[PDB]
């Protein structure tokens, strides 16, 4: 409905500029009439989900690339897409004037925006906090009598989550993850560094830590928020590393198996929160399938585990077939879910690169590859950061699809926002990945989904410089004659009857 106000910061593409009075917006998604397809196009040159429509043809002839829909070939159901309400994201959003805040929240959560349906919520402090704290910092409080939510939750994160839910037309799923326990439960007595829970699963330290999850869910429930899922720990492999710089809590896969079986599973199952899902791993996919084998081959752990959460940071070293593919083969009834991604965290990446088309392409390439290897959802990290990629108490600055500029009461929507939106806007919860096969070797990344109503959604990313003329065949409906420009992403929609 309202176009991008483009601005260049000297990188490969533009950001869209928003402020207290103006922000670019979309129409709520619709399917066009049977016999017609919709195309949403974003380009490096500056197009941002531009809508065009075309006819579906009964016949096709020629030697060009054909992508053939296999609609009766069914894969995974989609849970959804979203991002993380870190302390840093909440501070950046609340630093904007209230009208600018509302336009930022609408960008993510409204059907005039990109229709997010997942929010990941840290359990107390992480690196994307300005303060180090847990919910139970009073020493040796095994009863957790002094468990309480500080203002980071009650004043910042919880009220913003309520505002997001009010804007969302889709049901929103909250996902909780802890970085560190209270230091008095830890071998090293520090939020960071190499350190695990004291003792062993089934003991007072592990039972106290499991009860901390219930007290967290109780306190958010007093604030009228319910969780879809929790993870067993953010990046449990991190707390095994000498000198780890920020909040962590080390588990080997054996330690996670026994903690789930003895402490966390039984404690959640015997609580009012028994319907909250438990996701294991919440770490790099390089740890698969080994971690899944260690946990899920123990029936006493397996009965509590709903799914396996993965982070993208070693995907470049960890081929999808050998990790996700092999994990799905061995454990086809345990869903895979991508719970954290961001650009800028690696030694060779600058924190923030305003308007980077490359970083948008990284997001869409990741989402397509994950959907092609059975993953049911994909979750960004910080919803918003400042232009330094913070704040962050260890200055571990990264990039975000929205960058706030508080001086100018402005925020910038980057290519990453539009690349995520090509999926989140058009793929409701309960959509199913279906087959789509290419007639010849090609440089495109593509994925097909069947919308809950039976209609087709196809996303096509061209990470090459070369325009690729392309036909899509739906054997029931006909042929879509189209073109994939160099450095473009398209979403196609069409009804099937
Ligand atoms: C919040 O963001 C708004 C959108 O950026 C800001 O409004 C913009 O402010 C600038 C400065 O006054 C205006 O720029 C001038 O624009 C005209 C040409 O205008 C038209 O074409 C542009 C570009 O295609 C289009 O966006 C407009 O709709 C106009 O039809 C030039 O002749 C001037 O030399 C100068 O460049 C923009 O017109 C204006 N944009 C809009 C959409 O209103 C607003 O100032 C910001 N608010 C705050 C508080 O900072
Ligand atoms: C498509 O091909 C068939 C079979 O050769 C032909 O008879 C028909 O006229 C063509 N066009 C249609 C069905 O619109
Ligand atoms: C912890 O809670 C108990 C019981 O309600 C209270 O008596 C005590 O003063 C609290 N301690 C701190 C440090 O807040
Ligand atoms: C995911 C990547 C970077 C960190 O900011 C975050 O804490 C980690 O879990
Ligand atoms: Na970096």
């Amino acid at each position: 409905a309202r176009p991008c106000i483009p601005k260049s910061f000297g990188y490969s593409s533009v950001v869209c500029v928003c402020n207290a009075t103006y922000c670019d917006s979309f129409d709520p998604p619709t399917f066009p009439a049977l016999g017609t397809f919709s195309r949403y196009e974003s380009t490096r040159s500056g197009r941002r989900m531009e809508l065009s429509m075309g006819p579906i043809q009964a016949n096709h002839t020629g030697t060009g690339l054909l992508l053939t829909l296999q609609p009766e070939q069914k894969f995974q159901k989609v849970k959804g897409f979203g991002g993380a309400m870190t302390d840093a994201a909440a501070l950046n959003i609340l630093a904007l004037s209230p009208p600018a805040q509302n336009l930022l929240l609408k960008s993510y959560f409204s059907e005039e925006g990109i229709g997010y349906n997942i929010i990941r919520v840290p359990m107390a402090s992480c690196d994307f906090s300005i303060r180090t704290y847990t919910y139970a910092d009073t020493p040796d409080d095994f009863q957790l009598h002094n468990f309480s939510l500080p203002e980071e939750d009650t004043k910042l994160k919880i009220p913003l989550i309520h505002r997001a839910l009010q804007l969302a037309q889709r049901p929103v799923s909250l996902l909780a993850s802890p970085w560190t326990s209270p230091t008095w439960l830890k071998t090293n007595g520090a939020v960071n560094g190499k350190g695990s829970l004291k003792g062993q699963p089934g003991d007072i330290y592990h039972q106290t830590w499991a009860r901390y999850f219930v007290k967290f869910l109780d306190a958010y429930a007093e604030h009228k928020l319910q969780f879809w899922a929790v993870t067993a720990e953010n990046e449990p492999s991190a707390g095994l590393l000498s000198g780890y710089p920020f909040q962590c809590l080390g588990f080997t896969p054996e330690h996670q198996r026994d903690f789930i079986a003895r402490d966390l599973g039984p404690t959640l199952a015997n609580s009012t929160h028994h319907n909250v899902r438990l996701l294991m791993l919440d770490d790099q996919r390089l740890l698969l399938p080994h971690w899944a084998k260690v946990v899920l081959t123990d029936p006493e752990a397996a009965k509590y585990v709903h799914g396996i959460a993965v982070h993208w940071y070693l995907d470049f070293l960890a081929p999808a077939k050998a990790t996700l593919g092999e994990t799905h083969r061995l454990f086809p009834n345990t869903m895979l879910f991508a719970s954290e991604a961001c650009v800028g965290s690696k030694f060779w990446e600058q924190s923030v690169r305003l308007g980077s088309w490359d970083r948008g392409m990284q997001y869409s390439h990741s989402i397509i590859t994950n959907l092609l290897y059975h993953v049911v959802g994909w979750t960004d990290w910080n919803l918003a950061l400042n232009p330094e990629g913070g704040p962050n108490w260890v200055r571990n600055f990264v990039d975000s699809p929205i960058i706030v500029d508080i001086t100018k009461d402005t925020f910038y929507k980057q290519p990453m926002f539009y690349h995520l939106g090509h999926f989140s806007k058009f793929i409701p919860e309960g959509s199913q990945r279906v087959g789509l096969v290419a007639s010849q070797k090609n440089d495109l990344d593509a994925v097909a989904l069947m919308h809950p109503d039976g209609s087709a959604v196809v996303v096509v990313l061209n990470r090459s410089s070369k325009d690729v003329p392309l036909t899509i065949k739906d054997p029931a409906v006909g042929f879509l004659e189209t073109i994939s420009p160099g450095y473009s992403i398209h979403t196609y929609l069409w009804r099937r009857q």
